[PDB]
């Protein structure tokens, strides 16, 4: 499908989700291109992004801006419970966000689940900067279905889980409904924290609507929503569900365990995020 | 490759290698001035959008987020603004949102292109409102030069608007400008300009952030916000602040809440919390800008 | 003043306080390459239009006077051309004329950029059809430099297809540029290029025929044709041969009749009358051009 | 009407005659505006084409371009006949044509007839460049309907007849139907030419072929079709009928009787005029 495209000789990510709208970046070459079980996988050498990551179309991460969205969803719930020691990470393909949990050391385990082995496997050839992440002694990489993977999971056995889900286009819709923080909830110890991406706030205000309300049904704890900005994601912006179970209370504003050196994320940034715009801080409130 | 057909595509040497797309409902004008190529053109989701010299300048959609933060992050940072300056009539959006601060008794506006202004009078009503208010003194002329036949110590701030430092506004972006601004604001007066992307021109802002530090004896920042249309997503701001009395421009000293203009109808994006976020810098940025 | 949407104007400095437009159907294409602004537009009443740098390039409703007068003018004026250079041939309607004649052999196409080529092959039917012939050999490439790298008179004719002396294209009417094309063609060989309005630049067409006059030793002519979407309504047209056999350009050799392609189709501008009609200047320009 | 134009403070001409498309000229100061019994009159000071005349929203004539139509229109027929005389204009008039017949030392009287009135005076008062025209001692000006005049004139009275009409849009289609034509000549001497604005080839081959038809049905001697460039008329080109009637013959491509200095007409494009495009000359032939 290299036909996606606004401008001839690149590459332009569109979707239902985002319409009348499209980011391109220059392609200089196409590294990889081949279809799994579930997806379309792309990776390509942009002109001036480093190498890119497409899946059914939709940009998943480039090396130069990978460091905002992985060192974001990962420290703000990391740096926002102590001694965190297992940590369950959702659909990874890439390895960053992984790469990024082992950067705290009380961390003793980090399970990861991705269902496309072809992804892991894409990520590890073409991303080194990345795919180092699957290389740490604490990492459990698990190639199955992540709801399953959670549902199945002991009670109360995790401190962190963090969805690094897609667009809730198809199957992985099911990773927004309330069944599924349920289960998250359950497998989460008392005041345990979970981060879901979440969208912007520029295009899914209603989606963002239905997701903060699921997770306020859900958790009995904290529950907010951050946003950073990830010049390669439509709009500029994505979004995080910051949720916290019953049990010891979790300011996610205020990073209580702070953390190469980092290229994004610090403690003004982190409470930073948490500042949304009128028109979103009205309905979410 | 074969492209879709029906779409417009922001491209520019400022940003190589990518490019924002919308999906064009309708022309409603496009031509050239005796300064640039301008194009006023309905999109399929985000409404009327202006483009200057191929950038686009504004989007109905999402120009609150630019036009509130360019004017309020200055204005809520000083007391009682009364005589304010504009420079880049641009659209009249900021001019609408420097009209919420009753306090203003004054607003020179000083666009050098009147085909903008008549295109965007046109075209734009939430936006060419602006340039309605009594306060307004609409001035059609070369900015810089306004500035240097300047009253000295006149102005309580002043907000530069401009595009790009591609064409000759690249003086917008120099020292020499920001003497003329400098002297023009009264002590302890402020000035606010549209300053690039963290993520696109680090080198840029560094000259820029150096260039503010040697002319204005007040404080220096630089703040940055969410536009989704302006390339990377995000858009920086330098405030800065002359000798006098002292300026904290990371905590609003006045922020608009909405009965403070109740009839001027809500803040869609500016609010307290965005004003103190606005300065809060990645680290990747935070380490060079000091 | 209120301007009525949906409508296009080309408009630029060559020609101030005037503007040709065309009502807009649906655009097609609208971004910028590494050397332009490239817009490609759905007409009302004209077709599709192709627009370079803000100025209209060609339409489907009259680029055969262009195309074929730029084509013809110069290859009906000597015997069997064989091997033919043209440079800048951005979209390849002069290319398809080109095609007409049988004893061609090779032809060269010099284009610098790429994403014209790319969006006149998708958008343009009959002109991008061009590029097909097997006799084609199209490059992308700077023209002026694939001239200095050419074989010394290797060339038959050389046809530059260039744009307004307004940006970096300014060289192919400097004299730099004429002795390469001059060195390129066998003796007696021939280039036609175009050469702005009578109308419009007097000044400048006079100093294209000086430089062409103290390059070339054979003849040189200057031609000027209807063409109703370039400003003014008319373009000109340097014709200039080089030292050897004598070339008679008021009288066509060897003009394309229709039988002469029978298959390709009759022309739709081009005849053997129109031919020496070109080169009938008026009384203003005749005594300024000798 | 200050309203019909497609870019601010310029002045656009627009018509159903040549939809999609428009001529527009920078305004730099509005002279006259005015509304006769007839049409819309409007002078304007353009900023870079001299004053303009516009009837009707229709752009008459600019003082940068007048030359070239003006000067075809009136030396086409008259360089054609051995000594003309006594010579018939009938138009919206201006005297730039009237100036460039005067030009011929052999012209004894020429008959003007123009309608409107307020046309001759708005040209008169703002266009001294042609309103001079009006002052030779051999011009007769008759404000009234020309088909009349024509249609009372004594037979075999001229030696040519100069139509300078508008457009076939409203009550001067008449100048271009086949009664108008017998009455032209009628009027003729014998062997004697009328040349008429003949519209665009390049907008309308239609009108252009029914013109040419009657004129074939009406005239005995030669009928045939010129073009001119004229920048400021729709498509840039103007054409022309150059018709002759029974009689001594007329070559109107070879000027027989050839002619301040002419800034546009001479001798070889004279000639060039009668050499049209292959998709013209193939319906017209």
């Amino acid at each position: 499908a290299c036909f996606s495209t606004v401008i001839p000789g690149w590459f332009s990510e569109m979707s239902p989700m985002w319409p009348g709208e499209a980011h391109s970046l220059k392609v200089e070459k196409v590294l990889f291109q081949g279809k799994s079980d579930y997806q379309d996988v792309i990776v390509f050498q942009s002109a001036t992004y480093g190498k890119v990551l497409v899946l059914d179309g939709v940009i998943q991460l480039t090396e130069r801006d990978e460091c905002a969205y992985q060192e974001m969803i990962t420290h703000l719930p990391l740096c926002s419970i102590p001694n965190p020691k297992k940590v369950l990470v959702i659909g990874g393909g890439d390895g960053g966000v992984l790469r990024e949990v082992a950067r705290h050391a009380s961390i003793e385990q980090i399970d990861m689940c991705e269902i496309d082995k072809m992804v892991v496997d894409v990520s590890k050839q073409f991303f080194p900067d990345v795919a180092i992440g699957y290389e740490d002694p604490r990492v459990n990489l698990v190639i199955g279905d992540g709801v399953a993977f959670l549902k199945n999971a002991a009670e109360g056995s995790y401190d962190a889980v963090i969805v690094d889900s897609s667009d809730p286009i198809g199957p992985a819709k099911e990773l927004f409904e309330k069944p599924f923080f349920q289960s998250v909830a359950r497998a989460l110890r008392p005041g345990g924290v979970v981060c879901t991406q979440a969208e912007s706030l520029w295009l899914h205000m209603d989606i963002i609507e239905d997701i903060v309300s699921n997770c306020r049904e859900i958790f009995k704890g904290s529950v907010n929503y951050a946003w950073t900005s990830v010049p390669t994601y439509p709009s500029g912006v994505i979004g995080f569900m910051l949720c916290s179970t019953e049990g010891p209370d979790v300011d996610f504003k205020h990073p209580l365990n702070p953390i190469g050196p980092l290229k994004f994320y610090n403690a003004e940034i982190h409470s930073a995020a948490f500042c949304l715009p009128s028109f979103a801080k009205k309905v979410i409130e």
